[PDB]
């Protein structure tokens, strides 16, 4: 029975509003309602992996798992296996997979981050899960960020705290945060970004939603505007939104948006907003295609509607050769030519690189580069032709061309990373000098660039 080169992944996010779910929630897992929806002809075809993020979840883990498994079994006639479940306060993540995937899944990690300080510590934060699916690493983050229309900068801070401190994936990738540790990273939840229009425009916004005219609302969505200004979720993707705002509804109908200030809201307005979102980041040139992104219309126990997103995701097999794993394959080599880093830093330490990849036996530390002054007042660190030749464990091009090299540029004085990035080995040619490029980030913000040429030797 062959190993897959593609799987499908369901991502769900639902802020349950502290209420139990209705008896039927199958529309969520079928990607039916508003937006980009799944074709009826696929209804019986199970996804490989289902990842369910809840916020304001009032259920026990047992209660919710029973509902989820019975829902999927009704749809698919498949009894899913529980990969992971992790809850922080009322924020929860569940990972279910087809039973045929049980021996494909390993290295399961869970973690949480609590955001805020004092007043603001005690109900917001994130839960996450990571694991290996054959040769592919998968990470999943469910975050419930700070609420309120005037707190977008707090949400951005919550995002940075979560990606700095959530401890998922391979701990040997010590310079790298979760935005570089996975082949595919999915980040979803009640991100709580609002449509930034005046309170006086509430009824106008409602009108627009009734007309399915979302363009003038999406142009004020705080998450889209913050992402365009590179304030949050740098280098993440989001499918186009074609569904109505998923917050704030009167419960037990979807006919009414409840936006007016009440004692129960702390006398805050809740204009209709896309609070409930799914974003992703995959390594360069890895197949990832969003096949649905929408909201349900028929689950009305909460003041939020559930959101679904589904993806085709490229995966690779657990490769064995006669040589690696357990030795190098001398028919393989990775050379970096004429490389230089450009850094936004004011510092004047010397810098060195670290190369990390599961195609290496262990990470590789370069010599220090040569600092020069850039024309427009930046630091250029030149490595020339000084970089160590990397010795992959397997030379077969069917393996090596699917791999990636993570790069960290570190201070010689402090050994701290000033920037992290990723280079694909999915090249147009082997035995050929070819341009490479990655942006560099640290704590998920832009700190520079790395560019140069690569020359990849495979056994072919
Ligand atoms: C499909 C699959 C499911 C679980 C699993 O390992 C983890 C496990 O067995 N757990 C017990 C129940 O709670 C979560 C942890 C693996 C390797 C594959």
């Amino acid at each position: 029975q062959p190993e897959p080169d593609m799987i499908t992944i369901f991502i769900g996010t639902w802020n349950m509003g502290n209420a139990p779910p209705p008896k039927k929630i199958t529309s969520w897992f079928l990607s039916k309602g508003q937006g980009k929806t799944r074709d009826d002809s696929a209804d019986y075809i199970p996804h490989d992996i289902y990842v369910i993020g809840t916020q304001e979840d009032p259920l026990s883990e047992k209660e919710w798992l029973e509902i989820l498994k019975h829902s999927l079994q009704e749809i698919t006639s498949v009894t899913f296996k529980t990969v992971a479940i992790h809850t922080l306060w009322n924020i929860r993540i569940v990972v279910l997979a087809k039973p045929e995937h049980e021996n494909r899944i390993s290295h399961i990690c869970t973690d949480n981050v609590k955001t805020g300080i004092a007043n603001t510590l005690g109900n917001k934060g994130a839960v996450g899960v990571s694991f290996m699916f054959n040769g592919t690493s998968l990470g999943f983050v469910n975050s419930h960020l700070t609420s309120g229309s005037e707190k977008k900068l707090r949400r951005n801070q919550n995002y940075m705290n979560i990606l700095r401190f959530l401890a998922l994936g391979d701990k040997k990738l010590s310079p790298f945060n979760i935005t570089h540790r996975f082949t595919h990273l999915f980040w979803f939840g009640d991100l709580n970004y609002r449509v930034d229009l005046p309170t006086w425009e509430a009824e106008t916004i409602i009108q627009k939603i009734k007309q399915q005219q979302y363009a003038d609302l999406l142009s004020h969505d705080q998450l889209l505007t913050e992402r365009r200004e590179q304030k949050v979720f740098l280098h993440f993707e989001e499918e186009e939104i074609t569904f109505a705002p998923t917050y704030r509804f009167e419960r037990l109908t979807r006919d009414k948006y409840a936006y007016t200030k009440q004692k129960a809201t702390g006398m805050k307005y809740n204009l209709p907003s896309w609070c409930d979102r799914v974003l992703w980041k995959s390594y360069p040139l890895v197949h990832v295609v969003c096949q649905s992104y929408g909201s349900t219309s028929d689950i009305m126990t909460s003041d939020h509607s559930p959101v679904f997103a589904t993806f085709e995701a490229g995966v690779t097999s657990q490769f064995v050769s006669k040589n690696g794993p357990g030795t190098v394959d001398s028919q393989g080599q990775i050379e970096f030519l004429r490389c230089y880093a450009t850094l936004k830093t004011k510092s004047q330490t010397k810098f060195y690189l670290e190369f990390h990849s599961s195609c290496l036996e262990s990470f590789v530390k370069s010599q220090e580069g040569e600092n020069e002054e850039g024309s427009e007042g930046e630091l250029v660190v030149k490595f020339g032709e000084t970089l160590p030749k990397l010795k992959p464990i397997i030379s077969d091009p069917e393996y090596l061309l699917d791999q990636h090299i993570l790069i960290s540029i570190k201070s010689s004085d402090s050994d701290e990373s000033y920037g992290e990035g990723c280079i694909a080995l999915r090249l147009e040619a082997t035995e050929t000098q070819l341009p490479i490029y990655t942006p560099l980030t640290h704590h998920g913000e832009l700190t520079g660039h790395f560019q140069g040429e690569i020359k990849l030797q495979t056994s072919q």
